[PDB]
């Protein structure tokens, strides 16, 4: 088994500690949210008695049934983690009720006032954190119900992690964003972006500057051009009705690829504090211009050949005559001191050859004296499927050589569920790996006009076959845009 | 067992090639030379047709047995490649005469000359290389005897590969230069640094010249400091007389790290003809000041204590009260905009704690916004044992973090030399051979240094064999702007 090192810091341990994972019924929460509370647990990083309740609408009088079928259902680990299912289950409560009616939220706070006051120790305020697994329509009736009816006791904090979609363009995301402000402020609000949570994502800070050899090299001096890469061999498998009102661009480019941008192309925040580094990535998205069509090129996939993977028109659930994009490669200006001239392109694409996410950063040629005889140089990081970095360069032939020009390339490789680690972060108020209010307006006004020209049917996205690249024009646009591909 | 694709051009294969290696009899020739040449055999990068002459004085009446218990017993890769060590063989004349004497280079010509008419082809003027692993005393009466009685015909070319000592300071090194200008100019002399045949070594230029990432990093904005280092376990062996003479700094630094300091601290050649990379390796080492007394540690290695490796000093061949350091480290100042203010250490040492030959340069602490919880970058080239290239920089600590301070350490790891240079003589390359005027300059670094040895103006501190060398050393490497890793 395994003894659990509690490796909470002291001060997490003196209050009481509410968890209320809101539609504790719906997919996420079982699938993602409580497996990543388990996992928490099993590390130490849970102050000794917290409270976990699992609010949700449908009522189960299996109390102690709903924790051991459908609850563990979804959990991992169970050939090392056994040992500790019950006693993490022993934290967890249920409570049924409404997502919107204030007086249920009432009962939940005397409901949790009870675990509270159970708590070993004297302070009974405790602080409360609720997850809101439910759909972005009943956001801001939570909120507003949460604030009338369920904060804490004077002295312990309030947080809410709410996560995507935050709307579907600038509209949209900043009408939520009004209704939540007046409930809570963004020292409250949590807004996730999962791929935040990712160990890759989250290394571009410390790789990036805590290193003069990346410091040094990272600007338009010597970067040719970064790419951004987002890529599934599987299609929509069904539901193409549900992505035909997201689109590729929406699902992964606006907020996923956009977050990692915003790492690797911020300036050098003064310390780590959280708002440093977030007034960091705010400050370089405000660089960008808004995405234009000629800056574009879409594609929706057709039939696998091979019959395996059907076409996305060939799906009932999808309109006929739709103009939705499964594929899409986008150019970025970044109009600063660093980045003036540098071409960032943005690869996102269902139905394609490999199941792929990474980042690749090209290098100038050094042109003398090697000439032909060098290429340029590449940092590599690979996210998915196996994590990776590498730098490529040129080094000389091994073995006898005639003359100096005989080179070869070669590479220098370098020898946790994102909710965990999120969730984890926001228990201890570090605000680094979530979005801020302004960064989500600036990033949505960069991709709302071109998102309101392909729905209006400015642009037509290019078919291509499932299992290919995409269409052969999107590559001939990254050669375009100044990427030499090897 | 397999088979022999030569990879010899057509141009070479048009006039005779006869490799003289004089001092046939030497250590140097048959562990080094000759088996060279069997592998430059076995690879296909001699000609069909080339000629071999061991040029000794001893006399071997048994021309095919001094072949088969003296020139092969340091042969190797024997369990694959032994089916060609006879046809080798076949190749391989004797000839017998002083490295002195006129007229016994007169009958070498004929002799040669001899195995120039056999030659299928038309053309019999024949290219000669004369590759003189013998005592320095001899370099120069060999140079004008060969001058004198073994020119080609005037159609083929003529090479002389010299080997080191090439004098002990400045003065004795341009004496040896200037007894040799009559003789051969520059073009014909090949002077072997065997460092610079090592894969690492030539991999120098293309890791700095031909990328990006590292060209953009290679200077003082972005480098600490520099450390090139020479390690050994063993001692003299026995052989401390021979040693006594030469000292740690005369034996691998001034010559062999030089040369390695040469390639990593010069500037861009314009191309890279042979000459232009010369020509850089000249203009580093003119920025050099001459290394004072006070930049310098010297050692010398008593007895292990461990039942092994006794004493440098309980050596009989070792003159009593000796002051030849065994042990070196030596602070240098480069005087250009590239290296202004950067310390570069040389360090060598015999009888220490490992076998070691690597280069570590250390990058500038990135200060804000990790601080402590950052360590200097390095990128290490290591030579021996195994060869290796890895940059060592800061990551983030796997796992589930409490801050971004929580960081580790990781690396980006990269995934015989005399057979080299003799191949690069036989094609006139000489980028991997000592040219005059870099021999001087590399001499006048280290001159005022030794004389003030000899003088017995320093003197070398005990340290026991085994150990890293004396504390003084690597206190003297802290101080000079060194963080240890
Ligand atoms: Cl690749
Ligand atoms: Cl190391």
């Amino acid at each position: 088994c395994e003894r659990i090192v509690s490796k909470v810091s002291e001060e997490q341990k003196r209050r009481p500690l509410t968890v209320v994972v809101l539609g504790a019924s719906g997919d996420l929460a079982k699938k993602k949210t409580f497996p990543a509370l388990f996992q928490l647990y099993c590390d130490g990083l849970l102050p000794p008695q917290i409270n976990i309740v699992g609010y949700a609408r449908t009522k189960q009088d299996d109390v102690e049934k709903w924790k051991h079928e459908t609850l563990t259902k979804y959990f991992s680990r169970l050939h090392e983690r056994s040992c500790h299912v019950e006693p993490f289950l022993k934290h967890v409560t249920y409570f049924t009720g409404s997502y919107d009616k204030k007086e249920d939220f009432q009962r939940l706070d005397e409901h949790v006032s009870k675990l509270e006051d159970a708590f070993d120790g004297e302070e009974k305020a405790g602080d409360r954190l609720f997850y809101l697994a439910l759909p972005p329509s009943a956001f801001a009736g939570a909120c507003g119900s949460i604030r009338a009816g369920a904060m804490p006791r004077e002295g312990g904090w309030i947080r809410v992690i709410i996560e995507k979609p935050f709307g579907h363009d600038t509209e949209s995301s900043a009408e939520l964003s009004k209704a939540i402000e007046p409930f809570f402020d963004e020292s409250q609000i949590y807004r996730i972006d999962h791929y935040l949570g990712k160990e890759m994502v989250q290394n571009i800070i410390t790789t990036r500057f805590a290193n003069r050899i990346f410091s040094a090299l990272w600007n338009s001096n010597n970067i040719a051009c970064v790419q951004i890469t987002f890529k599934e061999t599987i299609g929509t498998e069904g539901r193409g009705g549900y992505f035909d009102s997201i689109g590729i661009i929406r699902d992964v480019m606006q907020n996923h690829l956009t977050q990692i941008l915003a790492l690797l192309a911020m300036e050098k925040p003064n310390s780590l504090d959280a708002e440093r580094i977030r007034d960091e990535k705010v400050s370089l998205l405000k660089c960008i211009a808004p995405i234009g069509k000629d800056d574009c090129v879409l594609g929706q996939y057709t039939a696998s050949a091979d019959g395996s993977i059907p076409g996305y028109l060939e799906d009932e659930t999808v309109p006929k005559g739709s103009t939705c994009p499964t594929f899409a490669v986008l150019r970025l200006h970044i109009n600063n001191d660093r980045w003036a001239g540098v071409p960032f392109i943005l690869k996102a694409g269902k139905a394609v050859e490999q199941k792929y996410v990474a980042i690749r950063i090209q290098f100038k040629d050094e042109i003398r004296p090697y000439g032909d005889a060098a290429q340029r140089n590449e940092l590599v990081i690979r996210a998915q499927p196996s994590e990776a970095m590498y730098m490529k360069i040129t080094t000389k032939m091994p073995g006898l050589n005639e003359d100096l020009r005989e080179t070869h390339q070669t590479e220098l490789d370098l020898t946790p569920d994102a909710y965990e680690s999120l969730i984890s972060d926001a228990l201890r108020g570090n605000s680094t790996n979530f979005v801020r209010k302004d960064e989500l307006d600036v990033a949505w006004r960069i991709f709302t006009p071109l998102l309101h020209q392909i729905d209006k049917g400015e642009v037509k996205p290019i078919p291509y076959q499932a299992g290919t690249r995409g269409p052969k024009e999107a590559d001939d646009f990254i050669l375009n845009s100044g990427f030499k591909f090897q």
